[PDB]
């Protein structure tokens, strides 16, 4: 799996740059901001630029991280408690601005309108009430690896995570498909509609306002796949080096198709014992590619007292046109 | 619709530019510029690439013209009498090079295998070997499901100021029972005859979609026919057409314009034309672009290649 560390010359580069951003930048609430990201994201330096075009045109590795980046932890500030009501932008502003200029690099930033207030950049740190979750405020739970939002037709490609903190190296776990693991006859039958992926919970129509023409016709095709429960594949692309949508919480085997579920069981099995323990530390960035990799979270012990784990989330579509029918506007970024 | 006319120091800047990347880089088929693209398109002036960003996030305008490049007419050279067999790069590289880092700024330049050799950059001028003309408008490649995302028209030359035809939907026309038809996957689009499968069940796909307030469309009429026993769907389609039909207008790009077209808020067709034949003829260039490389894997020989087919 390849890396880059940056020299500590890149490294000052990349903080003055962020530095100056979040200067001459109020907040993410500012469009001309997100107009001006991939020009902005063409002022980091060079290597890291190829390397992550290099990245995405291989379109081979599932995961990189980029290691080596100065985060002045006196400047971000403790771990917050909550993410609601804080003061929008933070003193880590200059850390999400980088993540954005990462995410410009890939394709387009965008998110959930449900999900911490439609924020652009996520928070990942514990939360006491949130404690026994499964989810990113969690700490104690485990997070089960998987394909981030596996059922949804306008999922994630990339996601970024940016370590602001990690004191005691908690690991992410990622995964791909080691395809020489997998018979021939599997593969073809993986590659079928036989297998019925559901929604999360927070993705179904019924949890979001039941008012209006305007906001029914925004989840139409989400209710669609519900009523009609339509068959769909696992693996996609090309044969040969496939792209996978496995989340084994919210997937389904038709109890008839024992060909369905042999191939399941191996894939599923080639996929768990491949898993890999990731270390974002402190000034890492780690990319995943959501079609070729899979991720989750091992359970930790919070502290709840400002100097727990923290990283920063973003999302990236490499078309953002394509989900319009499930934004309120063209300019919105945000699905739901 | 909103265009963007260059100062001459604008002009001058992306020709220099221009030239100084066909000095350092051998053609397309290099790889290391293909994966420079995104980052040479930074070095376009500033303005340039704000206008061409706000287009395309506005997500409102059917296409778009960035208006007085300068095209050096002595060094472009002839227009020449054929595409095939013809050397790859000539003398008017720099401005096919301009082309592509346009479409870096908007997704990523791809192409079809089939079609001219299987070149990134398309040539369109008169050929006297591919010599009443109906006036036709399409989206380009309605039917494929990887279809173009933008097109990009960079005129070279157009003496006599020949037009392009290029159509967007009123929807202030159309009923909403209408629209929630067109909407419906009641309609079959023909494809196109321009390891080797693909050949997906190609079924009844909808006309339009996306947001049931501001649709795109993938509208070809030529190759659109409903299914006979559907007279709803053939209603809502007749009022489509003449809609879009009577919304149509003719753009020029002449000399020093590059014109983008969205192939999801515009159907665009060419006007016909009295041609010279000797070397002063109207000469477009054409650039494909995808905002998802990735989405046509499946259609694609291998993983670094752009070529559909
Ligand atoms: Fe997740
Ligand atoms: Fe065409």
């Amino acid at each position: 799996t390849p890396s880059y560390s940056l020299t500590p010359a890149e490294a000052s580069a990349v903080a003055e740059l962020t530095l100056e951003l979040a200067a001459a930048y109020g907040s993410f609430g500012d469009p001309v901001l997100l107009r001006d990201l991939p020009r902005l994201a063409a002022r980091l330096p060079e290597g890291v630029q190829d390397f992550l075009r290099e990245f995405k045109l291989a379109d081979r590795h599932g995961h990189t991280v980029i290691r080596g980046h100065d985060f002045d932890q006196r400047r971000i500030g403790p771990t917050p408690d909550h993410w609601r009501g804080r003061v929008r932008p933070g003193p880590e502003f200059p850390e999400e601005l980088l993540l954005m200029l990462y995410s410009a690099l890939l394709g387009e930033p965008f998110g959930w309108a449900t999900q911490q207030d439609g924020h652009l950049v996520h928070d990942i740190f514990p939360i006491r009430s949130h404690e026994n979750d499964q989810l990113g405020m969690g700490s104690k739970q485990l997070l089960t690896w998987h394909t981030e939002d596996a059922f949804h037709p306008y999922r994630s490609d990339y996601l970024i995570l940016g370590a602001l903190r990690n004191p005691d190296h908690v690991p992410t776990t990622v995964g791909e498909l080691d395809l020489s693991s997998l018979s021939a006859e599997d593969i073809d039958v993986l590659f079928e509609p036989r297998y019925h992926i559901a929604p999360d919970e927070s993705h179904l129509p019924k949890n979001n306002t039941i008012a209006t023409e305007e906001e029914a016709a925004r989840f139409a095709t989400i209710q669609r796949m519900i009523d009609e429960r339509p068959l769909g594949p696992l693996l996609y692309g090309s044969r040969l080096d496939p792209y996978m949508r496995l989340d084994p919480y919210f997937t389904s085997v038709p109890q008839d198709d024992t060909d369905a579920r042999r191939a399941y069981d191996a894939l599923f099995k080639v996929v768990d014992s491949g898993m890999r323990e990731v270390v974002a530390d402190q000034g890492d960035v780690l990319f995943i590619d959501n079609h070729r990799a899979v991720h989750g979270r091992l359970p930790f012990q919070a502290r709840y007292d400002g100097t727990d784990r923290w990283l920063k989330r973003v999302c990236v579509t490499s078309d953002l046109r394509r989900s319009r029918e499930m934004r309120a506007t063209s300019a919105t970024r945000l699905l739901g």
